[PDB]
């Protein structure tokens, strides 16, 4: 946890803190920047678009789309993506 | 070596590897993430003038420079400097 207040800030930065804090308190500081690493590698490969096509997700959004997915793998338990999420 | 494997992957990935690894293994994970993070932060309010007057407004183009100033504030010693460059 000062390697932590790092990946927080860097995550934090590159996103555009306490939503991410729970990210690195659920997953740790390594799966945290390995999730923010490949949201920056769709946005490299051009973006992923809204629900409604009508504009490219926030980089903030795909780091979320990819949570979910950790979920969806079970990565993350429900109850642990509840507790990120509010 | 997995945590700065990972540190390696998330800069290169951001700067869009032999380069990023030795500062990795010159100044820590920790120093620089905060570096890439810093880096972030002055690209988004457009970069930096050099020295020179030359601008340095893409991130990896202020990564450099920003690491060459820890060398001129004597914060990466010359022999380490030399190892990075090559």
């Amino acid at each position: 946890d000062t390697m932590e207040s790092i990946v927080l800030n860097t995550i934090v930065t590159g996103l555009q803190k306490e939503f991410i804090a729970r990210v690195i308190k659920t997953i740790g500081s390594q799966r945290s920047l390995q999730l923010y690493e490949n949201a920056m590698k769709v946005e490299n490969s051009g973006g992923l678009l809204t629900a409604d096509m009508s504009r490219r997700k926030t980089i903030g959004g795909v780091f979320c789309y990819l949570l979910k997915q950790l979920v969806a793998e079970d990565q993350i338990t429900i109850q642990e993506w509840n507790y990120i999420r509010q």
